């Protein structure tokens, strides 16, 4: 036992029953989403940097049909949201538009039709199931918002481009659930593709497909199953500092800041501001060797990567926990591993670790003995990205 | 004026329709794949090279139905396809494989058939629909093999990668249409993504999207309606010409050698198949060059490569026509536009022209008054690849 990944015909017949029951019919759309792991470049989306995510078999399936009524009817299936696990709601006219209100979970549904860019959307009954875990870190909340999105797009097509759905899922997470994310979790949600991992230029949108399909290889998903405060807290004030720091040297962003301008520049910012950019300038390089690497098949220099990643996430953008050092120091110790660190925004969630699959089940074994707190494990494969489902 | 391209609600609708008329009843499923144009980068795929194609608005819409009898029924409603445009034939058994016959156009669904790797397949009633013009050099062929395998995978789902079914397409087309292709085709009509073109590396397999997202670039697309078919041309001779050139210098492929080193080993070599191994080496690093430029906005640089690649295909790898040179001499002549060079295999076709959205209507009267024959055009946007249609 790491965690059972159920896959999509499961998930989606959990969804049509649950449906059939609250509803009294058969659901005629279906779609899917998955969660993301992010392999490498942490807190540089919102600096215009680069990302290595792969889209997890973790994953929101949500069914419903329209209605002709113009209201909206919603169940989801996770414990772990806050109760009622139901809404309804009238749709948005130009008149009133949709707020951000509790239950809390159905803001990140609400704030997708907010901003759908296209019309006329008819109501709709909808259910939602997941498998991936509410709040771990592995982007649940992207998940839902581009289930939300690819459904909408059964009832009304939009006619843009997959970015641009990304943006639509970024601005629902800023004005619906207060959480400034950058553009990462829904961009892989949207456009994974199965046995890869994708680098993302969060300045140009540039993706490209870094193979991860190697039977001697595993990706190992670590949930310390831990959340400290600083999550709803800290995430912006970093978001803030980088932006101070890039004004101070004459930058657009941090990712126009070359590793070698910054060192013979620390007089211009604080102490604290100046190990925000070594961080983001530093881990903006570690994942273009990284990609690179991936794609040659040289584990050993991705994972020397991953915890150079690590050591920078903890001592210089201080995003890492007690718990999540715990769990790294943990994983490296096992033969095998080529390398271990902090995934997703930190304070908790999860460690992504990449080692030889023959070696899984020990570092499995090792990690949990190692770890004062109780920890749950993904072995996940590079998934493809939000589909329709055929009902 | 442009040529107007049908969308998909358009298609879909005069596929249900000729669905109904032939079997008397509604099809129960429906798939899309486009057509492509190639920016640059021609003759490379099969030596394992770089190329830059987009998907197309253009496309095939194939709707059908599970049958109960272990029989195909086909009917198409392109005219420029052989007579007759239905037949039935079997399934292939284990005991029997399909082979290619008559009528050639069915070659390319009976080998997408007889290589897919999933089962059981059963039977079923198909029609297919096409605005992408066939014969023109915009790879109606892969669009047919492409929606036909979307198509097999709604009967039966397959659980292979998106490469592996571009690699069923490419073995259907050089088995059952005898037409030796690289990947080319069948990967940008699976892979296409609205508003980016594909950078495919052939050696490797790995892609990135390139945003196209200005709106005061436009490809302009000329179809000269001298019309190549691929198979019975000196297309065939190209491919082994760069093999047999490969072979001489001990390289796995053109890929593996650089122009200095094609230089030195001119007395390894035929004079011609000197000629076509530069066209290619130099291709390949044209393409590379074209994609820097086309990623900092250097659409002039983009448009000078393109009329190298085009001296280069016309003079060293001779597979232009008089009728293809008078079009790209024609669009050069014109202001605002980058460049323009033939695109596809060659022999007849189209031409391809980066230009100025502005130059657009100036650009197409320009080329026509100055073009022996009668030009057809489409004002191109990248388009999204094979697509399930839920009915
Ligand atoms: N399937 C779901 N059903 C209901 N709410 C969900 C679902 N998935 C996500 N959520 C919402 O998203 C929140 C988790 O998002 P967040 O705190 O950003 O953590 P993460 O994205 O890492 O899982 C939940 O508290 C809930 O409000
Ligand atoms: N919708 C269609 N219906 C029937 N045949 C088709 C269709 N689309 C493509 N074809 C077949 O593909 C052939 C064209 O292939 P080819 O000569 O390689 O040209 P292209 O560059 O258009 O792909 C046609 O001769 C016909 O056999
Ligand atoms: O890599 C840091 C990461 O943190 C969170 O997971 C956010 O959702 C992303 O947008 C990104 O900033
Ligand atoms: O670039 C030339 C081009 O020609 C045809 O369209 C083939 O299908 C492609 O594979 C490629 O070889
Ligand atoms: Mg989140
Ligand atoms: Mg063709
Ligand atoms: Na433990
Ligand atoms: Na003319």
């Amino acid at each position: 036992a790491a965690l059972r990944q159920p896959q999509v015909a499961e998930l989606l017949a959990e969804a049509r029953r649950a449906f059939r029951e609250e509803f009294g019919a058969e659901p005629e759309l279906a779609v899917s989403a998955p969660g993301r792991v992010n392999l490498i470049g942490e807190h540089t989306d919102y600096n215009q940097g680069l990302v290595l995510p792969m889209a997890l078999e973790l994953m929101t399936v949500l069914v419903g049909s329209p209605r002709k009524d113009g209201l909206v009817s919603l169940l989801t299936t996770s414990e772990g949201a806050d109760e009622p696990q139901r809404l309804q709601f009238p749709l948005p006219t130009a008149q009133r538009s949709l707020e951000p209100g509790t239950p809390r979970w159905a803001n990140y549904v609400k704030g997708v039709i907010q901003y759908y860019p296209a019309a006329p959307l008819p109501g709709f009954s909808a259910v939602v199931v997941s498998s991936v875990p509410l709040g771990g870190g592995l982007s649940s909340s992207a998940s839902l918002e581009v289930a939300t999105y690819t459904f909408l797009q059964q009832l009304c097509p939009d006619s843009g481009t997959i970015a641009a759905r990304a943006q639509v899922c970024q601005q629902a997470e800023h004005s619906f659930a207060g959480m400034p994310c950058g553009i990462m979790d829904q961009f892989i949600s949207l456009m994974g593709q199965k046995g890869h991992a994708l680098l993302i230029d969060c300045r140009s949108l540039e993706t490209s497909l870094v193979p991860l399909s190697d039977p001697k290889l595993a990706v190992l998903i670590t949930n310390s199953n831990v959340r400290h405060s600083l999550a709803s807290s800290e995430y912006p004030v970093r978001r803030r500092q980088c932006e101070e720091v890039a004004r101070a040297l004459g930058a657009a962003s941090l990712r126009e800041v070359q590793l070698e301008e910054l060192e013979a520049a620390r007089d211009l910012v604080s102490k604290e501001g100046f190990r925000r950019a070594r961080h983001v300038v530093g881990e903006i390089r570690r994942t273009a060797q990284a990609a690179a690497a991936l794609r040659r098949g040289d584990y050993r220099a991705f994972g020397r990567l991953m915890v150079e990643s690590h050591r920078s996430l903890r001592d210089d953008y201080e995003v890492s926990c007690p718990e999540l050092d715990q769990l790294v120091e943990a994983a490296l110790a096992v033969p095998g591993v080529y390398g271990s660190r902090m995934t997703g925004g930190g304070f908790g969630g999860c460690t992504v670790t990449l080692l030889e699959a023959s070696a899984a089940p020990h570092a499995m074994r090792h990690i949990q003995e190692h770890y004062g707190g109780t920890a749950t494990f993904y072995l996940s494969q590079a998934a493809d990205g939000a589909k329709v489902l055929c009902l």
